[PDB]
RNA sequence: GAAAUUGUUGAAAGGAAGGGCAUUUGAUCAGACAUGGUGUUUUGUGCCCUCUGCUCCUUGUGGGUAGGGGAUCUCGCAU
């Protein structure tokens, strides 16, 4: 599979799976299919990623790695007041498996290479609310990729995911979201929930608290 | 080829010797082929300046190795 190449120990193979994907995921017609497919491509991305552990390299391969998004359906077809069909849900499947990858596998990351995924998730979701329309203001995006990153990533409430990353997100969501260059869907501050929802994580509880309610954003 | 034991040379000490604390005297043993470091001034070199090349991976804030031209030169070395 694709996959095999992504995670093979030579570095002109894993580069040559990389430049392959990147008509192999603008070929959207073949990969609107089952999100398990997804899944495993973005495990092989987690292996490819995880292969350099040079910080200048790494960070080449993390920003062309947050770069797939955006060409994932490029925004020229300039969608006026149409739906997710075949265009936007298949990114969301995407975004998904990106997310379960990085989740599933958080534990298994050493101490050395952690910077390394920091990156590359800081990367990713910067690539994330800049790709959903043409832009970030989307009504219907905006409320489906919530109801699809809400559900995994900031629910607090099942402990299989680990606080970690929650943590990450809020030290990084105000510091990426004015990256984009006043008004946005910024509904997305899911943080009060998380604060009603009693027996949630009192760490990320304080965290949101303390670092994101206190600024003046 | 060690003790118990025995004979010689030398030192010492003399109805006993043996051990402990502190020291003098006598005899005797160790006691740096250390010979440096710093800033300045001549001169010759290279891995130094410039031109022209080859070679390994991967790809990288690299490594190795050549042929022409000088003392802008203390970048290092030797004076």
């Amino acid at each position: 599979n694709f996959v095999k190449q992504l995670s093979s120990n030579n570095r002109k193979t894993r580069v040559n799976a990389l430049e392959a994907l990147k008509k192999y995921l603008t070929a959207k017609q073949f990969k609107e299919n089952k999100q398990i497919e997804f899944n495993k491509l973005w495990k092989g991305l987690y292996y490819a990623m995880w292969f350099s552990d040079r910080p200048r390299p790494q960070q080449r391969l993390a920003n062309e790695l947050g770069e797939l998004h955006g060409l994932y359906f490029d925004p020229k077809d300039n969608s006026t007041a149409d739906e997710l069909t075949t265009n936007d849900k298949a990114f969301i499947k995407f975004s998904r498996g990106f997310w379960k990858v990085m989740c599933f596998e958080w534990f298994n990351i050493d101490r050395y290479r952690l910077d390394k995924y920091l990156l590359l998730i800081r990367r990713v979701l910067f690539s994330q609310l800049k790709y959903l329309q043409s832009r970030n203001w989307d009504k219907k995006l905006v409320d489906e990729y919530i109801k699809k990153v809400l559900r995994w990533l900031p629910l607090s409430g099942s402990p299989k995911v680990y606080t970690g990353i929650p943590i990450h997100i809020v030290d990084i969501l105000l510091d990426e979201w004015e990256r984009l260059l006043k008004k946005t869907p910024l509904d997305v501050i899911i943080f009060q929930d998380i604060v009603a929802d009693y027996n949630n994580s009192k760490v990320l509880r304080e965290k949101i608290k303390e670092d994101l309610f206190s600024d003046t954003r």
